[PDB]
This record gives C-alpha cells, sequence and structure tokens, in this order.
C-alpha cells in the first residue's frame, strides 16, 4: 500500500562502495539525512520497511543493526536464515515486495526503501508503478570498486524541490554534496 523509493549516496564518477564501505569519510548529517528519510512513516502506528542486498547489511556498523525504528529485510539467495539481528530473508525483489502485502507485513509497513547495493538499486529503478530516487551527489570523485546504475534521464524526472529536502549546496569533512529526488510515474 505504501510508496516504494530508492535511496544512495553517489560520487560525480557513479561511485557507491570501496573495500565494503563508502568511498568517502563519514558525512554525519548525510547519515542523519539517510536515517530521517528511512525511518519516518507517512502513518501513525506504521513503520518503513528497508531492503538491502548481504553485502550492505554486513556494511553498516554491528552497534546500528538493525537499522532502529524500520523493519529490516536481506536479499540472499543462499542464506538460509536472516542473518543475525535482520527481521527477513527475501529471494528477491519482488518475493520481498510480496512480503509486505502479505498479512504478517500488511498492517506493519508503510513505505519501502531500497538502500542498496547495485543490482538491487538497478531491479528497482527498472520496475514497473510510481518510484522515487532519492539521491545524495557527493561532488567529487572518489576512487570506487562499486556503482550506482545510470539512471535514464527521460525515464525519470528530478524534482525541483521537494517538500522536507534541502535544496543548497551542503558541506561536511571538505566534501561539497546536494540531496536530490528523481521520480517516473509508472
Ligand atoms: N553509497 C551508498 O548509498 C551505499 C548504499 C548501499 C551500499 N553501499 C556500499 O556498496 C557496497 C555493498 O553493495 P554491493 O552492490 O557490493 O552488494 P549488495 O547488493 O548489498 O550485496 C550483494 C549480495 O546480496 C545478495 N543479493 C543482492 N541482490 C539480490 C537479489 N535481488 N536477490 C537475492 N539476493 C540478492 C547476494 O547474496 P547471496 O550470494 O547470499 O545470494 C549478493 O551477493 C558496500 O561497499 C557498501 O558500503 C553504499
Ligand atoms: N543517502 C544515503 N547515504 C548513505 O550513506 C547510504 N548508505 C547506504 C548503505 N550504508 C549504510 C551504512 C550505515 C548506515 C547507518 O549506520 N545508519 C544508521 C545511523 C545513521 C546515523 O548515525 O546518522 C541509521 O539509523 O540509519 C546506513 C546505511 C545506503 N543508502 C545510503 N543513502
Amino acid at each position: 500500500v505504501g510508496s516504494l523509493n530508492c535511496i544512495v549516496a553517489v560520487s560525480q564518477n557513479m561511485g557507491i562502495g570501496k573495500n565494503g564501505d563508502l568511498p568517502w569519510p563519514p558525512l554525519r548529517n548525510e547519515f542523519r539525512y539517510f536515517q530521517r528519510m528511512t525511518t519516518t512513516s507517512s502513518v501513525e502506528g506504521k513503520q518503513n520497511l528497508v531492503i538491502m542486498g548481504k553485502k550492505t547489511w554486513f556494511s553498516i556498523p554491528e552497534k546500528n543493526r538493525p537499522l532502529k525504528g524500520r523493519i529490516n529485510l536481506v536479499l540472499s539467495r543462499e542464506l538460509k536464515e536472516p542473518p543475525q539481528g535482520a527481521h527477513f530473508l527475501s529471494r528477491s525483489l519482488d518475493d520481498a515486495l510480496k512480503l509486505t502485502e502479505q498479512p504478517e507485513l500488511a498492517n506493519k509497513v508503510d513505505m519501502v526503501w531500497i538502500v542498496g547495493g547495485s543490482s538491487v538499486y538497478k531491479e528497482a529503478m527498472n520496475h514497473p508503478g510510481h518510484l522515487k530516487l532519492f539521491v545524495t551527489r557527493i561532488m567529487q570523485d572518489f576512487e570506487s570498486d562499486t556503482f550506482f546504475p545510470e539512471i535514464d534521464l527521460e525515464k525519470y524526472k528530478l524534482l525541483p524541490e521537494y517538500p522536507g529536502v534541502l535544496s543548497d549546496v551542503q558541506e561536511e569533512k571538505g566534501i561539497k554534496y546536494k540531496f536530490e529526488v528523481y521520480e517516473k510515474n509508472d
């Protein structure tokens, strides 16, 4: 019933990861933005669901797992059970989305947030339906081994403004960045 959204922070060269962590040092307010967007439900009494691949799960500091105030679902074709601390395990994105509509989660979940990595971002971005991409543009090149798939800029349109999102250039640790929101309607 809820909205479907991706969220990512990406360097100019399209990098999202390096050696199992982010390519840039911790940007505390950028992380707080990730937290606010993924945690804030549009319905009282419901939580959002975060969907992530297995490497993304383990890249989150253990102290912060599961991500508090959100239902945490990990994608894996190999695991028999969710990793310790995770709430659910699914074998595919479509299986995960189906789970959200079944009775165990139907009255519990509002928004769905896809939080990486590359494969699930690519599949989500091309999935039919209304979809928004919350993209933080890190305005430097960073050496990376994991990349965000190219956004089709005819398919997706940049919203000029977005409620609850700062428009001005931000800067932490000498790294400038800006928050963007893209949308497709089907
Ligand atoms: N900058 C950012 O916004 C951001 C966001 C997310 C991640 N990251 C970074 O990106 C890296 C992790 O991402 P990644 O792309 O390497 O890995 P990932 O997608 O998180 O994990 C890959 C593994 O997840 C499982 N998987 C992925 N998609 C699946 C699907 N659709 N269905 C079933 N299983 C699926 C597979 O595990 P099995 O072999 O067990 O099946 C696969 O080997 C880290 O460096 C992390 O720090 C950055
Ligand atoms: N905008 C954006 N920035 C990111 O850094 C980001 N990272 C990932 C995957 N990596 C991670 C790594 C750590 C945490 C994390 O520890 N978050 C906690 C603490 C946030 C904080 O301290 O401010 C959380 O409660 O969300 C989340 C995602 C996916 N989407 C992103 N999206």
